[PDB]
């Protein structure tokens, strides 16, 4: 997260870290057994870490559960990043409590101008770098379709929204991928792609979760 602030500890209880040796991508818990993330984060073996705040220290609230099943969207496209969404089934259920909680899926798509919260342990710098120990947060608005498509001519599909600031300085980055964009209590975006991070006139682009609720539900019911 560039240009954010350190979240209060355990204040984002649906945030997960995906770990294969190290943190590599975020995710969101959407029920006891299932995490959602980005398909471009795919790896064959993934440990899910719930209840985290500081990813380098054991604090005593964490639950570390291995993935049992990893399912990428069948129409994911590696070139355009369309359908950048993946589901992970945990090998046992997360135990839900004050530090570990589900986020709701969208009841509808969100209006332009809606304020959202973006979170993650990704890079915090542009002209340098530095991956943080502590979870970072960022409030940013959903941008209109026009401001998004003018930024990225020909490359925004109907499954993608822009969230962010056209003046730069504030954005998600490498290592935030797969993590949540939550707006009015509802998961509306997954961190997906961008040109760089926090550049003027190149806001982050996010998978548009309100197009995928049928796919998520059908996949959970079948697996
Ligand atoms: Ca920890």
């Amino acid at each position: 997260i560039v240009g954010g602030y350190t979240c209060a500890a355990n204040s984002i209880p649906y945030q997960v870290s995906l770990n294969s040796g190290s943190h590599f991508c975020g995710g969101s818990l959407i029920n006891s057994q299932w995490v959602v993330s980005a398909a471009h984060c795919y790896k064959s073996r993934i440990q899910v870490r719930l209840g985290e705040h500081n990813i380098d220290v054991l604090e005593g609230n964490e639950q570390f559960i291995n993935a049992a099943k990893i399912i990428t969207h069948p129409n994911f496209n590696g070139n355009t990043l369309d359908n950048d969404i993946m589901l992970i089934k945990l090998s046992s259920p997360a135990t839900l409590n004050s530090r570990v909680a589900t986020v709701s899926l969208p009841r509808s798509c969100a209006a332009a101008g809606t304020e959202c919260l973006i979170s993650g342990w990704g890079n915090t710098k542009s002209s340098g770098s530095s991956y943080p120990s502590l979870l970072q947060c960022l409030k940013a608005p959903v941008l209109s379709n026009s401001s998004c498509k003018s930024s990225y001519p020909g490359q925004i599909t109907g499954n993608m929204i822009c969230v962010g600031f056209l003046q730069g300085g504030k954005d998600s980055c490498q290592g935030d991928s797969g993590g949540p964009v939550v707006c009015n209590g509802q998961l509306q975006g997954i961190v997906s792609w961008g040109y760089g991070c926090a550049q003027k006139n190149k806001p982050g682009v996010y998978t548009k979760v309100c197009n995928y609720v049928n796919w998520i539900q059908q996949t959970i019911a079948a697996n």
